[PDB]
């Protein structure tokens, strides 16, 4: 099922950013 989370990890790129800033605040 993790599979899942790879085509997922593509877009993650979008809250990827966001976690960046955010855990930075």
């Amino acid at each position: 099922g993790v599979v899942d989370i790879l085509k997922g990890a593509a877009k993650d790129i979008a809250g990827h950013l966001a976690s960046k800033v955010m855990n930075k605040l």
